């Protein structure tokens, strides 16, 4: 309990931003302004969680320590932003729940990660990964987990894990997007891999770039990563590209509708038409249908997801 004030600090890239605090003795990292709140917690290089709710004596936040932290908490009040004024969606239950980061999680862990309660991300081994809530398309892929577990469900394995993770992929990038910073449309850029210019660990325009798969007849059928989960979603993900932006794959051609209707058509496959067991033919016919909903069956956004899924092979 507190007043609501703002603060300032500094991310991960380096940028000033505001951030809204509450003070009380402290300042705390608590966003009132958002649904039941944004609260940002400090693991301390533990694995307990969620550890202590960021505390700082003068609501300034520039120091290396507080990076991780200014971004975690910065970034989930963009997504949250993202979902209420595109979608109208009131955080991830759709009835203003709480939203929960821990930063400093471990000792050089190169991952983030929704756990069934909260997000949590790790500072990176400073090779392969800086502090990873640094990439707002991170933080909105582990944020939109906690929205896919309240909606549709999908099963963390095989093809309904795979569309899940892909689910992640795609509104993590619309959230890029939405803040328009440097959007593309790869993962993790920012993060990835400090010493190495222009790569990331996944590309929804080219997959095969980091050796996921393009094309359903080039799919993992094997047991690593729960039966491939990020690394078939890169089918998906292609699909999902070509229906914003269009091209011609494997001799099919789309034509592209933007990211708006993607989104308007995803988000609406996601909340009306996926159920926990989806399989890629599945999304395809949700997809369609959310289409047809939205644009009418003789619509060119219907044809065009048609001529998406037909390129990836679904
Ligand atoms: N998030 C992905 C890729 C990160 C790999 C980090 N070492 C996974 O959990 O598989
Ligand atoms: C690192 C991040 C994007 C995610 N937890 C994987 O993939
Ligand atoms: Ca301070
Ligand atoms: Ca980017
Ligand atoms: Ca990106
Ligand atoms: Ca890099
Ligand atoms: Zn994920």
């Amino acid at each position: 309990t507190g007043t609501s004030t703002v603060g300032v600090g500094r991310g991960v890239l380096g940028d000033q931003k505001n951030i809204n605090t509450t003070y009380s003795t402290y300042y705390y990292l608590q966003d009132n302004t958002r649904g039941d709140g944004i609260f940002t917690y400090d693991a301390k290089y533990r694995t307990t969680l969620p550890g202590s709710l960021w505390a700082d004596a003068d609501n300034q936040f520039f120091a290396s320590y507080d990076a991780p932290a200014v971004d975690a908490h910065y970034y989930a009040g963009v997504t949250y932003d993202y979902y209420k004024n595109v979608h109208n969606r009131l955080s991830y239950d759709g009835n203003n729940a709480a939203i929960r980061s821990s930063v400093h999680y471990s000792q050089g862990y190169n991952n983030a990660f929704w756990n069934g309660s909260e997000m949590v991300y790790g500072d990176g081994d400073g090779q392969t990964f800086i502090p990873l809530s640094g990439g707002i398309d991170v933080v909105a892929h582990e944020l939109t987990h906690a929205v896919t577990d309240y909606t549709a469900g999908l099963i963390y394995q095989n093809e309904s894990g795979a569309i899940n993770e892909a689910i992640s992929d795609i509104f993590g990038t619309l959230v890029e997007f939405y803040a328009n910073k440097n959007p593309d449309w790869e993962i993790g850029e920012d993060v990835y891999t400090p010493g190495i210019s222009g790569d990331s660990l996944r590309s929804m325009s080219d997959p095969a770039k980091y050796g996921d798969p393009d094309h359903y007849s080039k799919r993992y059928t094997g047991t690593q990563d729960n039966g491939g989960v990020h690394i078939n979603s890169g089918i998906i993900n292609k699909a999902a590209y070509l229906i914003s932006q269009g091209g011609t794959h494997y001799g099919v051609s789309v034509v592209g509708i933007g990211r708006d209707k993607l989104g308007k058509i995803f988000y609406r496959a996601l909340t009306q038409y996926l159920t926990p067991t989806s399989n890629f033919s599945q999304l395809r016919a949700a997809a369609v249908q959310s289409a047809t909903d939205l644009y009418g069956s003789t619509s060119q956004e219907v044809a065009s997801v048609k001529q998406a899924f037909d390129a990836v092979g679904v």
